[PDB]
């Protein structure tokens, strides 16, 4: 500008205030892929992903929210979670679609299998079913020789994909045939990767191999095909990683030495967090910890990898446990309950400084729900990352409680509930009385048939520039219809909407949402 008491130009009326389109107030649904409807058992990355994104964009939603991709770990009672992945980067093979595969030429028709029951994932018998379909499509892309052949060597052969993948179909292979609880029990020529011990992997189980990675390029193929759609579409995707990963997986095993491990490569320390007067017993969460020390040396090498992967993936995302940046709780690995541990200190905004230098700018939303420290919240802040708002946690304490509306802020992002929490339905009919009073009162005393509604405007009405609403409360169901009850091992991700329940006779879902959007600014 000019100097001070000097003429502006004649235009200077015209250099109106600036609207940064990262500030863009967005509405969006959380559904997890498995849970759409269909046929074959799950949720898949077919049909139904059109259909819904259609309705999506009908509702007028630019966001659409998933739990992580990962393939789940089935070697417990973690039945079907997408929080205790078998690998960090790997797409869930169970999530490819059986008709988009017989569209590619690459299974039968014929071959498909007669309707399942719908209601509910059943993830006892899923695998069975859709594992050799898959496999059956992976060794025909393999035998093939046309434009899927070629595209499936350009995926293997790209820097970033076998900067992972390589790692993970071997440690699958190795796993298979050697089936111990984990890699610390197998063979020290493969628990210790000596070079000559891999490349007698590769010869003695390349078809293991070779499947393992035709089928997360034809992972990859759908999820493209999805997200490219959801881009034509104006809608974003956002994922969600834990900030940990599982011990026993290719992300430990290949990468030994970010992890806090002893010369055995046996977690020195474990994760979890302390008790905060509840129940005296904290959180035995139990996954290996990161050498931060050590991974500042080479410039969070590996950390940038993972936040690449994530990005071919997802437009934004969520990590879980973001507080973990700051300050982490370990555990001594012998101990069987969480008591005894200390606070460590995190890698703090280096870590993101890293990222950005290496990857660019990333929207990361940090999940920063219960207790958090003063630090959690100036390093939130200081890579200026929104954090979470749940309005179902906003009632039950008193008017400075951080969920409630009046609280919230423009760089934040809004559930009415997420995936651990019941269905607005569902969390009202369990609600005591006077916290059923408190919400009344303080969405404008409305009546208590409309609680839903009261709900999701309050998300919509929100400061917040996201707000994100999960599809059974769209669809008005009660806890019968929850995906996660955090206490527990059983019943859970396998929620599903059901078979009579079609995107197509949902358009008056659609119009009432997206009514509330024009309103509030969203659209
Ligand atoms: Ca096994």
């Amino acid at each position: 500008v000019p100097a001070v008491g000097e003429d502006f130009p004649i235009d200077y009326a015209d250099w109106l205030p600036k609207r940064d389109p990262n500030d863009r107030r967005r509405a969006g649904i959380l559904l997890h892929p498995t849970s759409f409807p269909g046929p074959y058992g799950i949720g898949d990355l077919g049909p139904q992903a059109f259909k819904f994104l259609d309705w999506l964009h009908l509702a007028g939603c630019s966001l659409w929210q998933v739990l992580p991709l990962v393939p789940p770990g089935k070697r417990g009672n973690e039945d079907g979670s997408p929080y205790s992945g078998q690998d960090a980067n790997c797409g869930n093979t169970l999530l490819i679609s059986l008709e988009e595969l017989v569209d590619d030429g690459l299974l039968k028709m014929e071959e498909l299998p007669e309707p399942l029951p719908t209601d509910r994932v059943n993830y006892s018998t899923i695998s069975e079913i859709k594992d050799p379909l898959i496999t059956k499509a992976a060794k025909r892309l393999l035998s093939s020789e046309g434009e899927l052949k070629d595209q499936l060597e350009n995926f293997r052969r790209d820097p970033n994909i076998s900067s992972w993948l390589e790692d993970a179909a071997y440690f699958a292979a190795i796993d298979n045939s050697v089936n111990t609880i984990s890699w610390y029990d197998w063979p020290e020529p493969l628990k210790n990767r000596h070079l000559a011990a891999l490349e007698e992997v590769y010869q003695s189980e390349k078809d293991f191999i070779d499947i393992f990675i035709a089928q997360q390029f034809l992972f990859q193929r759908q999820w493209k095909k999805v997200r490219d759609y959801a881009r034509s579409k104006g809608i974003s995707i956002m994922g969600d990683m834990p900030i940990y990963v599982g011990y026993h997986s290719a992300d430990v095993w290949a990468n030994k030495k970010q992890f806090l491990l002893n010369r055995k490569g046996f977690p020195l320390i474990v994760s979890g967090v302390p008790p905060d007067a509840f129940s005296e017993t904290g959180q035995l969460w139990g996954s290996p910890l990161y050498d931060w020390k050590a991974m500042e040396k080479d410039g969070f090498s590996w950390w940038v990898r993972r936040i690449q992967r994530a990005t071919d993936l997802f437009d934004e995302f969520r990590i879980d446990h973001f507080r973990g940046f700051a300050g982490f709780w370990a555990v001594p690995s012998e101990e069987k309950i969480a008591i005894l541990g200390r606070w460590k200190v995190g890698p703090g905004k280096p870590l993101f400084d890293a990222i950005l230098q290496a990857v660019g700018k990333i929207n990361i939303i940090a999940e920063d729900l219960g207790v958090i420290t003063e630090d959690v919240v100036q390093l939130r802040k200081s890579i200026e990352a929104p954090g979470m708002a749940v309005l179902q946690f906003a009632f039950g304490s008193d008017a400075e409680n951080p969920h409630l509306p009046h609280n919230h802020e423009q760089n934040q992002v809004v559930y009415t509930g997420t995936h651990d929490n019941d269905t607005i339905r569902g969390w009202w009919d369990t609600l005591p009385q006077e916290e059923k009073s408190n919400v009344l009162k303080y969405l404008s005393n409305i009546e208590e048939e409309e609680i839903s509604r009261g709900l999701i405007e309050g998300a919509v009405s929100s400061v917040a520039r996201i707000a994100i609403i999960p599809m059974q409360d769209v669809l008005g169901l009660g806890s019968d219809s929850r995906m996660n009850i955090p206490a527990t091992q059983f019943g859970n991700w396998s929620w599903r909407i059901p078979s009579s329940t079609s995107f197509d006779n949902l358009d008056a879902e659609a119009k009432k949402l997206r009514d509330i959007l024009a309103t509030y600014g969203r659209l």
